[PDB]
């Protein structure tokens, strides 16, 4: 048998002492093939709807305790999709701030990293990029501001409001 | 842009750690930022080979070319660019083999292990019994002789 499956790591709160430079949450998204197991990537589950990176599910239906999630949203060359509903994620990085990154690592317990991002070129126009490696499957892992609010995913851009 | 590379030549090695051009490719994405890499493959004969879960049939950029998938069945996940599925070879049932694991980020290795045998609905099939990261699968199944039996995270056909 196969499957996709996600799983709970934890709260998505900031926390003050920090490392220095259905139900809501942060995921892990695990595929079980055959005998194996693995973690795929991480998302944040918020008023009722899954956010990971497109290219940590392809799509594919996951299933969650004892339901199915199906595909409400998705954009691949930005990789991004959301379960169950709309995509629910406004909050956007100052550009200036100091960051908060909940590291969901393969194995390992969630943490808190507190880091300034730092800021690449695009084509419409700069965006803001953690400047942090964490194993495969880490990515999708939220970037908190003070706020508490998620402005953007591991291994994905941060969009800066001004 | 999804896309791959060579990650080495395809050949068993004895001493290992015990339990167009042909050869292993990475499959990656190129993502805004940087690049990931989302699972392994074979060429072989002029045709790549790997998991259709990898790519989902998209097509695949290799140097300044471009290879169309030929063949897919998503129950089995396997997908073939280029040409028919050409790996044929099977696992006799009780010999060790050898993983040719291109893990993301790591050169390749070779992994010796005597895989396990896992029940299907129908019916029984040879599963290798190792935990790679995430975008390692696909990666060569080789018997003694040098062949490629099956890819990571599909298993592999017994013989007899």
């Amino acid at each position: 048998s196969v499957d996709m499956y996600i799983e709970r790591a934890g709260d998505i709160t900031w926390e003050k002492d920090a490392e220095v430079t259905t139900t809501d949450g942060v995921y892990r998204v695990m595929t079980r093939r055959l005998l194996g197991s693995t973690q795929v990537g991480v998302g944040v589950m918020q008023e009722g709807v899954f956010h990971t990176m497109w290219h940590v599910t392809k799509g594919s239906a996951l299933r969650s305790g004892e339901g199915r999630l199906d595909p409400y949203w998705g954009d691949v060359k930005q990789d991004l999709v959301s379960y169950c509903g709309p995509w629910k994620l406004d909050a956007a990085w100052d550009g200036h701030s100091e960051v908060q990154l909940l590291a969901v690592p393969p194995g390992e317990r969630a943490r808190n990293i507190q880091t300034l991002p730092g800021i690449f070129k695009t084509k419409d126009g700069d965006i803001g990029a953690v400047a942090l490696d964490y194993p495969a499957g880490t990515s999708g892992s939220p970037i908190l501001d003070k706020c508490g609010r998620v402005i953007g995913l591991y291994g994905n851009g941060v969009v800066i409001k001004n």
